[PDB]
């Protein structure tokens, strides 16, 4: 999971 890191992908 991800957990705090949704942005990841926001770059």
């Amino acid at each position: 999971h991800x957990e705090g890191x949704f942005t990841s992908d926001f770059x």
